[PDB]
Protein backbone atom coordinates (compact mmCIF):
# COMPACT_ATOMS: atom_id res chain seq x y z
CA UNK A 1 0.00 0.00 0.00
CA UNK A 2 1.67 3.04 -1.22
CA UNK A 3 0.64 6.28 1.05
CA UNK A 4 -1.16 4.30 3.97
CA UNK A 5 -0.36 4.38 7.70
CA UNK A 6 -0.14 1.25 10.11
CA UNK A 7 -3.52 -0.29 10.68
CA UNK A 8 -4.59 -0.87 14.33
CA UNK A 9 -3.24 -4.40 15.02
CA UNK A 10 -5.87 -7.43 14.49
CA UNK A 11 -8.33 -4.58 13.22
CA UNK A 12 -8.96 -6.00 9.64
CA UNK A 13 -9.25 -9.64 10.97
CA UNK A 14 -10.36 -11.16 7.56
CA UNK A 15 -7.27 -10.28 5.78
CA UNK A 16 -4.96 -13.12 5.34
CA UNK A 17 -1.26 -13.48 4.17
CA UNK A 18 -0.15 -15.83 1.41
CA UNK A 19 2.88 -16.89 1.21
CA UNK A 20 4.78 -19.55 -0.61
CA UNK A 21 8.05 -21.56 0.40
CA UNK A 22 11.78 -20.87 -1.40
CA UNK A 23 14.05 -22.89 -0.14
CA UNK A 24 13.65 -23.48 3.53
CA UNK A 25 11.96 -19.83 4.30
CA UNK A 26 8.32 -18.65 3.44
CA UNK A 27 7.85 -15.01 1.80
CA UNK A 28 4.64 -13.33 1.29
CA UNK A 29 3.74 -12.77 -1.86
CA UNK A 30 0.13 -11.85 -1.90
CA UNK A 31 -2.84 -10.93 0.24
CA UNK A 32 -6.46 -12.56 0.85
CA UNK A 33 -9.52 -12.62 2.68
CA UNK A 34 -11.21 -15.68 5.20
CA UNK A 35 -14.13 -16.34 3.77
CA UNK A 36 -15.05 -19.65 5.67
CA UNK A 37 -13.02 -21.22 8.12
CA UNK A 38 -11.10 -22.92 5.85
CA UNK A 39 -11.53 -21.30 2.70
CA UNK A 40 -9.92 -18.00 1.27
CA UNK A 41 -10.69 -15.56 -1.03
CA UNK A 42 -7.93 -14.49 -3.36
CA UNK A 43 -6.22 -13.33 -6.76
CA UNK A 44 -6.00 -16.00 -9.18
CA UNK A 45 -2.40 -14.17 -10.31
CA UNK A 46 -1.61 -14.96 -6.77
CA UNK A 47 -1.74 -19.04 -7.30
CA UNK A 48 -0.72 -19.45 -11.28
CA UNK A 49 2.46 -20.84 -10.10
CA UNK A 50 2.98 -23.81 -9.17
CA UNK A 51 4.35 -23.12 -5.63
CA UNK A 52 4.21 -24.45 -1.75
CA UNK A 53 1.25 -22.10 -0.40
CA UNK A 54 0.61 -21.78 3.16
CA UNK A 55 -2.21 -19.15 4.20
CA UNK A 56 -1.51 -16.70 7.52
CA UNK A 57 -3.93 -15.49 9.79
CA UNK A 58 -4.25 -12.86 12.72
CA UNK A 59 -1.01 -11.46 10.85
CA UNK A 60 0.49 -7.79 11.68
CA UNK A 61 3.93 -8.21 11.89
CA UNK A 62 5.25 -10.17 8.88
CA UNK A 63 9.06 -10.23 10.80
CA UNK A 64 8.01 -11.07 14.32
CA UNK A 65 6.08 -13.09 16.74
CA UNK A 66 2.51 -11.06 17.12
CA UNK A 67 1.17 -13.95 19.05
CA UNK A 68 -1.86 -13.88 17.48
CA UNK A 69 -1.05 -15.61 14.36
CA UNK A 70 -2.18 -19.12 12.81
CA UNK A 71 -0.16 -20.73 10.10
CA UNK A 72 -2.39 -23.31 7.73
CA UNK A 73 -1.29 -25.07 4.58
CA UNK A 74 -3.21 -25.05 1.41
CA UNK A 75 -5.20 -28.51 0.07
CA UNK A 76 -6.81 -27.32 -2.81
CA UNK A 77 -6.98 -24.13 -5.38
CA UNK A 78 -9.51 -23.21 -7.43
CA UNK A 79 -8.84 -20.56 -9.96
CA UNK A 80 -12.17 -19.47 -12.05
CA UNK A 81 -12.57 -21.47 -15.22
CA UNK A 82 -12.23 -18.50 -17.39
CA UNK A 83 -8.97 -16.78 -15.54
CA UNK A 84 -5.98 -16.06 -18.39
CA UNK A 85 -3.12 -15.24 -17.33
CA UNK A 86 -2.22 -13.64 -19.78
CA UNK A 87 -4.84 -11.30 -20.27
CA UNK A 88 -5.54 -9.73 -16.36
CA UNK A 89 -7.91 -7.19 -18.05
CA UNK A 90 -10.26 -9.58 -19.32
CA UNK A 91 -11.10 -10.40 -15.91
CA UNK A 92 -11.96 -13.34 -13.60
CA UNK A 93 -9.09 -12.47 -11.53
CA UNK A 94 -9.98 -14.57 -8.35
CA UNK A 95 -9.44 -18.15 -7.08
CA UNK A 96 -10.48 -19.99 -4.10
CA UNK A 97 -8.22 -21.59 -1.58
CA UNK A 98 -9.31 -24.21 0.58
CA UNK A 99 -7.24 -25.18 3.72
CA UNK A 100 -5.90 -27.99 4.85
CA UNK A 101 -7.87 -27.02 8.71
CA UNK A 102 -9.91 -25.12 9.84
CA UNK A 103 -8.45 -21.99 11.49
CA UNK A 104 -9.48 -21.06 15.18
CA UNK A 105 -12.21 -17.80 15.12
CA UNK A 106 -11.42 -14.94 17.50
CA UNK A 107 -10.54 -11.30 18.06
CA UNK A 108 -8.01 -11.45 15.68
CA UNK A 109 -9.13 -14.03 13.03
CA UNK A 110 -13.02 -13.21 11.75
CA UNK A 111 -14.48 -13.99 8.65
CA UNK A 112 -15.29 -11.41 5.80
CA UNK A 113 -18.38 -10.24 4.98
CA UNK A 114 -19.53 -10.42 1.36
CA UNK A 115 -21.92 -8.24 -0.75
CA UNK A 116 -25.40 -9.28 -2.43
CA UNK A 117 -24.50 -10.85 -5.93
CA UNK A 118 -24.87 -8.15 -8.22
CA UNK A 119 -24.63 -4.95 -5.93
CA UNK A 120 -22.62 -2.26 -7.28
CA UNK A 121 -20.95 1.11 -5.72
CA UNK A 122 -22.03 4.60 -6.08
CA UNK A 123 -18.69 6.87 -7.47
CA UNK A 124 -16.55 7.89 -4.28
CA UNK A 125 -18.00 5.32 -1.43
CA UNK A 126 -16.01 4.66 1.23
CA UNK A 127 -13.66 1.74 1.42
CA UNK A 128 -10.26 1.11 2.62
CA UNK A 129 -7.36 -0.93 1.31
CA UNK A 130 -4.91 -2.86 2.91
CA UNK A 131 -2.03 -5.02 2.82
CA UNK A 132 1.40 -5.56 3.52
CA UNK A 133 2.72 -4.86 -0.29
CA UNK A 134 5.46 -2.57 -1.21
CA UNK A 135 5.04 1.17 -0.09
CA UNK A 136 6.68 2.35 -2.93
CA UNK A 137 6.76 1.72 -6.79
CA UNK A 138 9.50 -0.47 -6.86
CA UNK A 139 10.19 -0.26 -3.26
CA UNK A 140 9.63 -2.83 -0.55
CA UNK A 141 7.22 -4.74 1.17
CA UNK A 142 5.75 -3.64 4.76
CA UNK A 143 6.96 -4.98 7.86
CA UNK A 144 3.29 -4.05 9.08
CA UNK A 145 -0.23 -4.15 8.01
CA UNK A 146 -0.69 -1.04 6.26
CA UNK A 147 -4.28 0.53 5.31
CA UNK A 148 -5.14 3.44 3.19
CA UNK A 149 -8.57 5.59 2.38
CA UNK A 150 -9.43 4.81 -1.00
CA UNK A 151 -12.92 5.79 -2.13
CA UNK A 152 -14.38 3.91 -5.73
CA UNK A 153 -14.29 5.44 -8.69
CA UNK A 154 -17.36 4.09 -10.91
CA UNK A 155 -17.61 2.15 -14.35
CA UNK A 156 -18.94 5.23 -16.62
CA UNK A 157 -15.55 7.26 -14.98
CA UNK A 158 -13.20 4.33 -14.73
CA UNK A 159 -13.29 3.07 -18.21
CA UNK A 160 -13.93 6.17 -19.43
CA UNK A 161 -10.58 7.60 -21.95
CA UNK A 162 -9.04 10.05 -19.30
CA UNK A 163 -8.44 6.99 -16.73
CA UNK A 164 -8.40 3.38 -17.93
CA UNK A 165 -10.58 3.39 -21.13
CA UNK A 166 -11.89 -0.53 -22.14
CA UNK A 167 -9.04 -1.95 -20.25
CA UNK A 168 -11.62 -2.02 -16.98
CA UNK A 169 -14.54 -4.20 -17.27
CA UNK A 170 -17.57 -3.93 -15.50
CA UNK A 171 -16.81 -7.13 -13.76
CA UNK A 172 -13.85 -4.41 -12.19
CA UNK A 173 -14.15 -1.90 -9.28
CA UNK A 174 -11.80 1.27 -9.26
CA UNK A 175 -10.51 3.03 -6.31
CA UNK A 176 -7.92 5.34 -5.75
CA UNK A 177 -6.33 7.10 -8.53
CA UNK A 178 -5.34 10.79 -6.46
CA UNK A 179 -1.73 9.86 -7.42
CA UNK A 180 -0.85 9.64 -3.44
CA UNK A 181 -2.34 6.38 -2.14
CA UNK A 182 -2.70 2.95 -4.01
CA UNK A 183 -2.44 -0.86 -3.93
CA UNK A 184 1.00 -1.89 -5.41
CA UNK A 185 2.65 -5.47 -5.78
CA UNK A 186 1.83 -8.13 -2.56
CA UNK A 187 -1.18 -6.39 -2.16
CA UNK A 188 -2.55 -8.28 -4.73
CA UNK A 189 -5.23 -10.59 -3.96
CA UNK A 190 -6.10 -8.78 -0.69
CA UNK A 191 -9.22 -7.17 0.13
CA UNK A 192 -10.79 -3.31 -0.51
CA UNK A 193 -13.52 -2.80 2.67
CA UNK A 194 -16.29 -0.71 2.05
CA UNK A 195 -18.61 0.67 4.26
CA UNK A 196 -22.11 -0.09 3.33
CA UNK A 197 -25.16 -0.03 5.80
CA UNK A 198 -22.97 0.61 8.47
CA UNK A 199 -20.34 -2.24 8.16
CA UNK A 200 -17.67 -3.30 6.49
CA UNK A 201 -17.57 -6.17 3.34
CA UNK A 202 -15.24 -6.74 0.93
CA UNK A 203 -15.99 -5.68 -2.17
CA UNK A 204 -13.28 -6.13 -4.04
CA UNK A 205 -9.92 -8.27 -4.65
CA UNK A 206 -7.27 -6.55 -5.54
CA UNK A 207 -6.01 -7.20 -9.42
CA UNK A 208 -3.59 -4.67 -10.96
CA UNK A 209 -1.91 -1.14 -10.89
CA UNK A 210 -0.80 0.85 -14.10
CA UNK A 211 2.72 -0.27 -15.36
CA UNK A 212 4.09 3.06 -15.17
CA UNK A 213 3.74 2.67 -11.53
CA UNK A 214 1.56 1.89 -8.93
CA UNK A 215 0.30 5.88 -7.32
CA UNK A 216 -0.92 7.41 -10.80
CA UNK A 217 -3.25 10.24 -10.84
CA UNK A 218 -5.70 9.13 -12.97
CA UNK A 219 -4.83 5.65 -12.95
CA UNK A 220 -7.11 3.69 -9.87
CA UNK A 221 -6.26 0.29 -8.33
CA UNK A 222 -8.20 -2.30 -10.34
CA UNK A 223 -10.03 -5.02 -8.25
CA UNK A 224 -12.05 -7.80 -9.33
CA UNK A 225 -15.64 -7.10 -8.24
CA UNK A 226 -16.64 -9.77 -5.71
CA UNK A 227 -20.52 -9.44 -6.01
CA UNK A 228 -20.03 -10.34 -9.87
CA UNK A 229 -18.85 -13.57 -8.78
CA UNK A 230 -21.07 -14.23 -5.67
CA UNK A 231 -22.87 -17.37 -7.39
CA UNK A 232 -19.25 -18.71 -8.45
CA UNK A 233 -17.98 -18.53 -4.73
CA UNK A 234 -21.29 -20.27 -3.21
CA UNK A 235 -21.15 -23.39 -5.59
CA UNK A 236 -17.34 -23.80 -5.07
CA UNK A 237 -17.61 -24.14 -1.23
CA UNK A 238 -21.14 -26.15 -1.58
CA UNK A 239 -19.89 -28.92 -3.45
CA UNK A 240 -15.98 -28.67 -2.10
CA1 LIG B 1 3.80 -11.68 13.08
Amino acid sequence: VVGGTEAQRNSWPSQISLQYRSGSSWAHTCGGTLIRQNWVMTAAHCVDRELTFRVVVGEHNLNQNNGTEQYVGVQKIVVHPYWNTDDVAAGYDIALLRLAQSVTLNSYVQLGVLPRAGTILANNSPCYITGWGLTRTNGQLAQTLQQAYLPTVDYAICSSSSYWGSTVKNSMVCAGGDGVRSGCQGDSGGPLHCLVNGQYAVHGVTSFVSRLGCNVTRKPTVFTRVSAYISWINNVIASN
